[PDB]
RNA sequence: UUUUUUUUUUUUUUUUUUUUUUUUUUUUUUUUUU
């Protein structure tokens, strides 16, 4: 059992763990809670592994499922399960990432299940997130399968994070990477400024951190409208050259060959060429 | 105003003909128009 901060390298136990199978000739099976990861996970392992078979199994598709590498929701398992597939011998491992997203209670039933179903020559990986209740899902497990299971824990962010305000054209440093608050300077800040975003204050963020080479940005707007307003509030700014938007209007025309001719183009998919031959996309 | 994609089961034909069932009897010479 992994309980890990983010960004500090779990994904490194489950690619020893498909090595290991690898040179057993045994099976591996990884399972997200989230459709949307499987996808993502299944391109990164296959650009990964070159003498591995990757194979993926969802309500959609089905790719290779002879492969000695298997990608799956936790539900095709649990059918998978009760039809009593020929496979389930010959697994070593099954990993479970993104654990502590589990705890639902439409995800909760048939992580259980599954979790109770599997037989006994079956090891188990588990990675997640700092949660409080962490314990008790291991205590669970190796009470029920009577495993012996490790609970290895990191002390705290490999990488260190900072909290900042900004205020009338300048950055103030509140937070620092200790996790200490700074009363001199949110007092500061509450001196200096004695509603919304205005039409000029995007372009007031865009060019104060370009000159400071710290360029990727990711701006959290909770508004589906909101988003496109501020993105078009932005006029006269760009990121490409002369290749880049080469590029990507080549790697844009071939993706969406995939749809019909009068299919490609709907207003969305002109808009959204548009701002991405920039370097701006919603 | 963020957040929300749900859809169950089955495999390659029973063996020996046509028959296919009810109310009681008689007597000695051609041809046409009559
Ligand atoms: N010991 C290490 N030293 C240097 N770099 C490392 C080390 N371990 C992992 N990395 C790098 O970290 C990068 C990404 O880390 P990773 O994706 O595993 O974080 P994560 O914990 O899985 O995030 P999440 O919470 O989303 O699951 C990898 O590209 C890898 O090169």
């Amino acid at each position: 059992f992994v309980a890990a901060h983010t960004s500090a390298g779990k994904t490194v136990v489950a690619e020893y763990a498909i090595a290991m199978a690898h040179r057993n000739m045994t099976k591996t099976i990884y399972t997200s809670p989230i459709k949307a990861l499987s996808n993502q996970k299944f391109r990164d392992f296959k650009e990964t592994f070159d003498d591995v078979n990757i194979g993926l199994i969802t309500g959609d598709v089905q790719i290779n499922p002879d492969a000695n590498c298997l990608i799956m929701t936790t539900e095709i398992l649990r059918s998978m399960l009760y039809r009593g597939a020929d496979l389930i011998r010959d697994v070593e491992f099954v990993i479970f990432d993104q654990v502590h997203y589990v705890n639902d209670q439409d995800r909760g039933v048939v992580w259980e299940e599954v979790i109770i179903m599997l037989p006994q020559h079956v090891k188990f990986i588990l990675l997640s997130a700092t949660v409080p209740n962490t314990y008790e899902f291991a205590n669970w497990i190796g009470r029920t399968k009577q495993k012996n299971i490790y609970v290895i824990s990191t002390p705290k962010r490999p990488v260190p994070l900072e909290i900042n305000i900004w205020a009338k054209k300048e950055l103030i440093p509140v937070i620092n990477q200790n996790s200490e608050f700074l009363e001199a300077n949110f007092r500061k800040h509450k001196e200096i400024l004695n509603d919304g975003p205005s039409k000029k204050t995007w372009p007031e963020i865009v060019n104060y951190l370009r000159k400071r080479e710290l360029l990727p940005m990711v701006v959290f707007v909770f508004s589906k409208k909101r988003c496109e307003e501020y993105a078009d509030w932005l006029e006269g700014i760009n990121f490409c050259n002369n290749k880049e938007k080469s590029q990507i209007h080549m790697f844009i025309e071939k993706s969406i060959t995939r749809l019909k001719k009068e299919d490609r183009d709907l207003p969305q998919i002109l808009k959204t060429r548009s701002l991405l031959e920039r370097g701006i996309a919603v």
